[PDB]
């Protein structure tokens, strides 16, 4: 009933607007449920390779945006969606967030307080003692998704240890 998601984006059009180029979904244990490079809907004007890890070769034969979007939305349907600053991911997915139940590490005040500070890298470093997004190949949405899921588990356990009910 819980799934963590992270997407990587490239720049589209003359104004290099963020466009969905990769999406990774993992379960509560970090098992990868979905991981695909996606052809965004528009002209790629900036691969942002150093950060997105997306190269023009990755886009060759990649799943069309409209198709991947349906696959991802189907997997998120009815579940608690875990992630960091999910607002931007749903914008990339061109999907209204309203009906979704989410858990966002970027707005979890508990993690904020415990980290004594919101970037996912900082939270991961201070609370998970895990260094992420350091590869010269670019960020890994699988690693980023796992980091948010781990942060979610930590938050739930801290709440439990302090006598607080777990987040619904
Ligand atoms: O310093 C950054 C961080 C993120 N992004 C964009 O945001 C996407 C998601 O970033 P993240 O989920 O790895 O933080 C990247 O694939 C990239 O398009 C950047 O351009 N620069
Ligand atoms: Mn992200
Ligand atoms: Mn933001
Ligand atoms: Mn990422």
């Amino acid at each position: 009933e819980v799934v963590a998601m992270d997407c990587e984006m490239v720049g589209l059009g003359p104004h290099r607007e963020s466009g969905l180029a990769r999406c990774s979904l993992v379960n509560v244990h970090g098992a990868v449920l979905y991981d695909k490079f996606i052809r965004p809907e528009g002209e790629i004007t900036d691969y942002r390779t150093r950060v997105s890890g997306v190269t023009p070769q990755h886009m060759v034969g990649a799943t069309p945006f409209a198709v991947a979007r349906l696959e991802i939305l189907q997997l998120l349907k009815g579940k608690l969606v875990v992630g960091h600053d999910l607002k931007h991911d749903f914008q990339a997915l061109k999907e209204d967030m309203s009906g979704y139940t989410i858990y966002d590490t970027s707005t979890d005040r508990l993690l904020w307080r415990e980290a004594k500070l919101v970037s996912l890298r900082v939270l991961s470093e201070r609370l998970l003692h895990k260094s992420i997004q350091n590869s010269l190949l670019g960020h890994s949405s699988v690693e980023d998704a796992r980091a948010t899921m781990e942060l979610y588990q930590i938050s739930q356990r801290i709440r439990a240890r302090r006598g607080l009910p777990r987040l619904a």
